[PDB]
Protein backbone atom coordinates (compact mmCIF):
# COMPACT_ATOMS: atom_id res chain seq x y z
CA UNK A 1 0.00 0.00 0.00
CA UNK A 2 1.36 3.82 -0.56
CA UNK A 3 2.63 5.51 1.84
CA UNK A 4 2.78 9.28 1.85
CA UNK A 5 5.12 11.70 3.64
CA UNK A 6 9.60 23.57 -1.48
CA UNK A 7 6.02 25.01 -2.06
CA UNK A 8 5.99 28.54 -3.90
CA UNK A 9 3.44 30.08 -6.25
CA UNK A 10 5.86 29.77 -9.63
CA UNK A 11 4.56 27.42 -12.24
CA UNK A 12 6.69 24.31 -11.15
CA UNK A 13 5.75 24.40 -7.35
CA UNK A 14 2.28 26.91 -7.62
CA UNK A 15 -1.12 26.18 -6.18
CA UNK A 16 -1.77 23.35 -9.01
CA UNK A 17 0.91 21.21 -7.27
CA UNK A 18 0.29 21.62 -3.58
CA UNK A 19 -1.79 18.59 -3.49
CA UNK A 20 0.99 16.18 -4.12
CA UNK A 21 2.63 16.88 -0.66
CA UNK A 22 -0.51 18.36 1.00
CA UNK A 23 -2.95 15.94 0.04
CA UNK A 24 -5.33 17.95 2.71
CA UNK A 25 -5.96 20.40 -0.69
CA UNK A 26 -8.24 17.49 -1.86
CA UNK A 27 -10.40 17.68 1.70
CA UNK A 28 -13.75 19.52 1.71
CA UNK A 29 -12.80 22.78 4.09
CA UNK A 30 -10.12 24.27 1.81
CA UNK A 31 -10.16 28.53 1.18
CA UNK A 32 -9.79 30.74 -0.24
CA UNK A 33 -13.79 30.32 -1.69
CA UNK A 34 -15.79 32.47 -3.59
CA UNK A 35 -17.97 34.31 -1.81
CA UNK A 36 -21.34 34.32 -4.12
CA UNK A 37 -23.66 36.81 -2.36
CA UNK A 38 -26.93 35.27 -3.71
CA UNK A 39 -26.48 31.83 -2.26
CA UNK A 40 -25.15 33.64 1.13
CA UNK A 41 -27.56 32.83 3.50
CA UNK A 42 -27.85 36.41 6.15
CA UNK A 43 -28.44 34.94 9.49
CA UNK A 44 -29.58 36.78 12.06
CA UNK A 45 -28.03 35.15 15.31
CA UNK A 46 -24.41 36.43 13.85
CA UNK A 47 -23.13 39.00 16.49
CA UNK A 48 -21.44 41.93 15.50
CA UNK A 49 -17.48 41.33 15.60
CA UNK A 50 -15.54 42.80 18.42
CA UNK A 51 -12.35 43.42 17.17
CA UNK A 52 -10.35 44.92 20.87
CA UNK A 53 -7.07 45.97 19.27
CA UNK A 54 -6.70 48.57 22.55
CA UNK A 55 -3.59 47.46 23.51
CA UNK A 56 -1.44 46.17 20.36
CA UNK A 57 1.66 45.53 20.54
CA UNK A 58 3.72 44.99 17.03
CA UNK A 59 7.41 43.51 17.02
CA UNK A 60 8.84 42.58 14.01
CA UNK A 61 7.93 42.69 10.09
CA UNK A 62 9.89 40.55 7.53
CA UNK A 63 10.14 38.77 4.51
CA UNK A 64 9.68 34.79 4.73
CA UNK A 65 9.89 34.22 0.78
CA UNK A 66 6.13 34.14 0.34
CA UNK A 67 4.85 37.23 1.85
CA UNK A 68 5.50 39.91 4.56
CA UNK A 69 4.19 39.85 7.81
CA UNK A 70 4.61 41.71 10.84
CA UNK A 71 4.19 40.23 14.22
CA UNK A 72 2.54 41.36 17.49
CA UNK A 73 3.04 40.52 21.47
CA UNK A 74 0.54 37.51 21.55
CA UNK A 75 1.83 36.83 25.51
CA UNK A 76 -1.63 37.95 26.99
CA UNK A 77 -4.91 39.39 25.72
CA UNK A 78 -3.29 43.04 24.03
CA UNK A 79 -5.09 42.43 20.60
CA UNK A 80 -8.12 39.91 20.42
CA UNK A 81 -11.04 39.17 18.57
CA UNK A 82 -14.66 37.89 19.86
CA UNK A 83 -17.84 38.11 19.02
CA UNK A 84 -19.16 37.38 15.34
CA UNK A 85 -19.18 33.50 14.74
CA UNK A 86 -16.67 32.75 17.30
CA UNK A 87 -16.78 31.27 20.39
CA UNK A 88 -14.23 32.72 22.72
CA UNK A 89 -11.35 34.88 22.68
CA UNK A 90 -8.87 34.75 19.73
CA UNK A 91 -5.46 36.64 20.17
CA UNK A 92 -3.79 38.15 17.25
CA UNK A 93 -0.49 36.83 16.47
CA UNK A 94 0.67 38.54 13.23
CA UNK A 95 -0.84 40.03 9.63
CA UNK A 96 0.09 39.25 6.19
CA UNK A 97 -0.43 40.10 2.91
CA UNK A 98 -1.58 38.25 -0.96
CA UNK A 99 -1.31 41.00 -3.60
CA UNK A 100 -1.31 40.75 -7.43
CA UNK A 101 1.43 41.30 -10.45
CA UNK A 102 -1.39 44.24 -11.64
CA UNK A 103 -4.41 45.98 -9.98
CA UNK A 104 -6.71 43.52 -11.25
CA UNK A 105 -5.56 40.72 -9.18
CA UNK A 106 -4.57 39.75 -6.34
CA UNK A 107 -7.51 38.68 -3.39
CA UNK A 108 -7.67 35.07 -2.24
CA UNK A 109 -11.70 35.35 -1.85
CA UNK A 110 -13.27 37.09 -4.42
CA UNK A 111 -17.20 38.29 -4.03
CA UNK A 112 -19.41 37.16 -6.90
CA UNK A 113 -16.23 36.22 -8.94
CA UNK A 114 -14.57 39.93 -8.69
CA UNK A 115 -10.32 39.71 -7.72
CA UNK A 116 -9.40 42.44 -5.77
CA UNK A 117 -6.06 44.10 -5.54
CA UNK A 118 -5.00 42.72 -2.91
CA UNK A 119 -6.31 41.08 0.71
CA UNK A 120 -5.05 41.42 4.46
CA UNK A 121 -5.28 38.02 6.93
CA UNK A 122 -4.88 38.93 10.67
CA UNK A 123 -4.34 35.69 11.88
CA UNK A 124 -5.56 35.27 15.33
CA UNK A 125 -5.52 31.85 17.72
CA UNK A 126 -7.63 30.68 20.05
CA UNK A 127 -6.77 31.93 23.89
CA UNK A 128 -8.10 28.57 25.56
CA UNK A 129 -5.37 26.39 23.84
CA UNK A 130 -2.52 28.20 25.40
CA UNK A 131 -0.41 29.14 22.33
CA UNK A 132 -0.60 28.87 18.51
CA UNK A 133 1.15 25.62 18.33
CA UNK A 134 -1.32 24.22 20.10
CA UNK A 135 -4.16 26.00 18.61
CA UNK A 136 -3.30 24.67 15.01
CA UNK A 137 -3.65 21.49 16.00
CA UNK A 138 -7.26 22.13 17.13
CA UNK A 139 -10.48 22.11 14.38
CA UNK A 140 -11.42 25.53 16.40
CA UNK A 141 -7.78 26.71 16.68
CA UNK A 142 -7.62 29.65 13.92
CA UNK A 143 -9.20 32.73 13.08
CA UNK A 144 -8.56 34.51 10.04
CA UNK A 145 -9.73 37.98 9.68
CA UNK A 146 -9.74 38.91 5.71
CA UNK A 147 -9.62 42.28 4.57
CA UNK A 148 -9.98 43.22 1.04
CA UNK A 149 -7.89 46.13 -0.97
CA UNK A 150 -8.73 48.02 -4.01
CA UNK A 151 -6.45 50.89 -5.80
CA UNK A 152 -7.01 54.33 -5.61
CA UNK A 153 -7.14 56.64 -2.29
CA UNK A 154 -3.90 56.33 -0.51
CA UNK A 155 -4.23 54.30 3.12
CA UNK A 156 -2.52 56.61 5.98
CA UNK A 157 -2.27 53.43 8.35
CA UNK A 158 -0.25 51.86 6.45
CA UNK A 159 2.13 54.18 5.38
CA UNK A 160 4.23 53.01 8.14
CA UNK A 161 4.50 49.57 6.61
CA UNK A 162 5.17 50.75 3.75
CA UNK A 163 7.71 53.10 4.38
CA UNK A 164 10.10 49.64 6.09
CA UNK A 165 9.73 47.68 3.22
CA UNK A 166 12.92 48.58 1.57
CA UNK A 167 14.74 47.42 4.40
CA UNK A 168 13.04 44.05 3.94
CA UNK A 169 13.72 43.55 -0.05
CA UNK A 170 14.51 40.02 -0.24
CA UNK A 171 13.88 36.75 1.72
CA UNK A 172 14.84 36.13 5.55
CA UNK A 173 15.40 39.81 5.51
CA UNK A 174 13.33 41.19 9.08
CA UNK A 175 13.46 44.61 10.69
CA UNK A 176 11.71 45.81 14.41
CA UNK A 177 8.56 47.20 13.78
CA UNK A 178 7.01 48.84 17.27
CA UNK A 179 3.88 51.32 17.93
CA UNK A 180 1.98 50.30 14.75
CA UNK A 181 -1.16 49.98 15.31
CA UNK A 182 -3.54 47.72 13.22
CA UNK A 183 -6.97 49.03 13.60
CA UNK A 184 -5.80 51.86 11.21
CA UNK A 185 -5.83 49.06 8.74
CA UNK A 186 -9.66 47.89 9.01
CA UNK A 187 -12.50 49.90 6.92
CA UNK A 188 -15.35 51.58 8.80
CA UNK A 189 -18.23 48.46 8.29
CA UNK A 190 -17.72 45.37 9.95
CA UNK A 191 -20.13 43.63 8.20
CA UNK A 192 -18.95 40.34 7.14
CA UNK A 193 -19.22 36.82 5.59
CA UNK A 194 -18.30 33.72 7.80
CA UNK A 195 -17.44 29.95 6.58
CA UNK A 196 -15.58 27.29 7.81
CA UNK A 197 -12.10 26.55 6.38
CA UNK A 198 -8.01 26.48 6.00
CA UNK A 199 -4.63 27.93 5.52
CA UNK A 200 -4.32 29.15 2.24
CA UNK A 201 -0.89 28.40 2.39
CA UNK A 202 0.70 24.96 3.47
CA UNK A 203 0.22 23.15 4.95
CA UNK A 204 -3.30 23.86 4.48
CA UNK A 205 -4.47 22.50 7.60
CA UNK A 206 -8.40 22.81 7.80
CA UNK A 207 -8.71 24.51 11.25
CA UNK A 208 -9.66 28.19 10.57
CA UNK A 209 -12.78 29.99 11.00
CA UNK A 210 -12.36 32.63 8.30
CA UNK A 211 -14.16 36.31 8.88
CA UNK A 212 -14.23 38.49 5.24
CA UNK A 213 -15.11 41.60 5.62
CA UNK A 214 -17.55 43.14 2.63
CA UNK A 215 -16.00 46.48 2.54
CA UNK A 216 -12.42 47.05 1.24
CA UNK A 217 -10.22 49.42 2.00
CA UNK A 218 -8.36 51.76 -0.84
CA UNK A 219 -4.57 52.07 -1.32
CA UNK A 220 -2.76 54.42 -3.57
CA UNK A 221 -1.23 52.56 -6.31
CA UNK A 222 2.33 53.87 -5.22
CA UNK A 223 1.61 52.30 -2.04
CA UNK A 224 0.68 48.65 -3.97
CA UNK A 225 3.84 49.34 -6.31
CA UNK A 226 5.75 49.46 -2.71
CA UNK A 227 4.61 45.31 -2.61
CA UNK A 228 5.70 44.82 -5.94
CA UNK A 229 9.13 45.90 -5.01
CA UNK A 230 10.04 42.97 -2.59
CA UNK A 231 11.37 39.79 -3.54
CA UNK A 232 10.59 35.67 -3.23
CA UNK A 233 14.61 35.45 -3.57
CA UNK A 234 17.27 35.89 -0.88
CA UNK A 235 20.46 38.76 -1.53
CA UNK A 236 22.87 37.45 -3.67
CA UNK A 237 20.44 35.90 -5.89
CA UNK A 238 18.47 36.33 -8.80
CA UNK A 239 15.60 38.91 -8.87
CA UNK A 240 12.22 37.75 -8.50
CA UNK A 241 9.50 39.93 -7.76
CA UNK A 242 7.18 39.02 -5.03
CA UNK A 243 3.74 39.50 -7.28
CA UNK A 244 1.06 37.40 -7.32
CA UNK A 245 1.31 35.39 -3.89
CA UNK A 246 -2.17 34.51 -3.65
CA UNK A 247 -4.35 30.79 -4.19
CA UNK A 248 -6.77 30.44 -6.31
CA UNK A 249 -10.58 30.12 -4.91
CA UNK A 250 -11.22 26.49 -3.92
CA UNK A 251 -14.38 24.28 -4.29
CA UNK A 252 -17.10 24.82 -1.71
CA UNK A 253 -18.47 21.93 -1.60
CA UNK A 254 -21.16 20.96 1.40
CA UNK A 255 -20.38 24.17 3.20
CA UNK A 256 -22.23 27.69 3.22
CA UNK A 257 -21.28 31.18 3.62
CA UNK A 258 -22.77 32.93 6.85
CA UNK A 259 -23.52 36.75 6.09
CA UNK A 260 -24.06 38.81 9.17
CA UNK A 261 -26.11 41.74 7.44
CA UNK A 262 -29.01 41.63 5.05
N1 LIG B 1 -2.93 32.78 4.46
S1 LIG B 1 -3.55 32.39 5.88
O1 LIG B 1 -4.57 31.42 5.61
O2 LIG B 1 -3.93 33.59 6.55
C1 LIG B 1 -2.34 31.57 6.86
C2 LIG B 1 -2.27 31.88 8.21
C3 LIG B 1 -1.35 31.22 9.00
C4 LIG B 1 -0.53 30.24 8.46
N2 LIG B 1 0.40 29.60 9.28
C5 LIG B 1 0.37 29.60 10.74
C6 LIG B 1 1.30 30.64 11.34
C7 LIG B 1 1.42 30.76 12.71
C8 LIG B 1 2.29 31.68 13.26
C9 LIG B 1 3.07 32.52 12.46
B1 LIG B 1 4.06 33.56 13.08
O3 LIG B 1 4.94 34.19 12.27
O4 LIG B 1 4.07 33.81 14.41
C10 LIG B 1 2.96 32.37 11.08
C11 LIG B 1 2.10 31.43 10.53
C12 LIG B 1 -0.63 29.93 7.10
C13 LIG B 1 -1.54 30.59 6.30
NI1 LIG C 1 1.36 1.39 6.05
ZN1 LIG D 1 -2.89 34.83 4.09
Amino acid sequence: HHHHHHWGYGKHNGPEHWHKDFPIAKGERQSPVDIDTHTAKYDPSLKPLSVSYDQATSLRILNNGHSFQVTFDDSQDKAVLKGGPLDGTYRLLQFHFHWGSLDGQGSEHTVDKKKYAAELHLVHWNTKYGDVDKALQQPDGLAVLGIFLKVGSAKPGLQKVVDVLDSIKTEGKSADFTNFDPRGLLPESLDYWTYPGSLTTPPLAEGVTWIVLKEPISVSSEQVLKFRKLNFNGEGEPEELMVDNWRPAQPLKNRQIKASFK
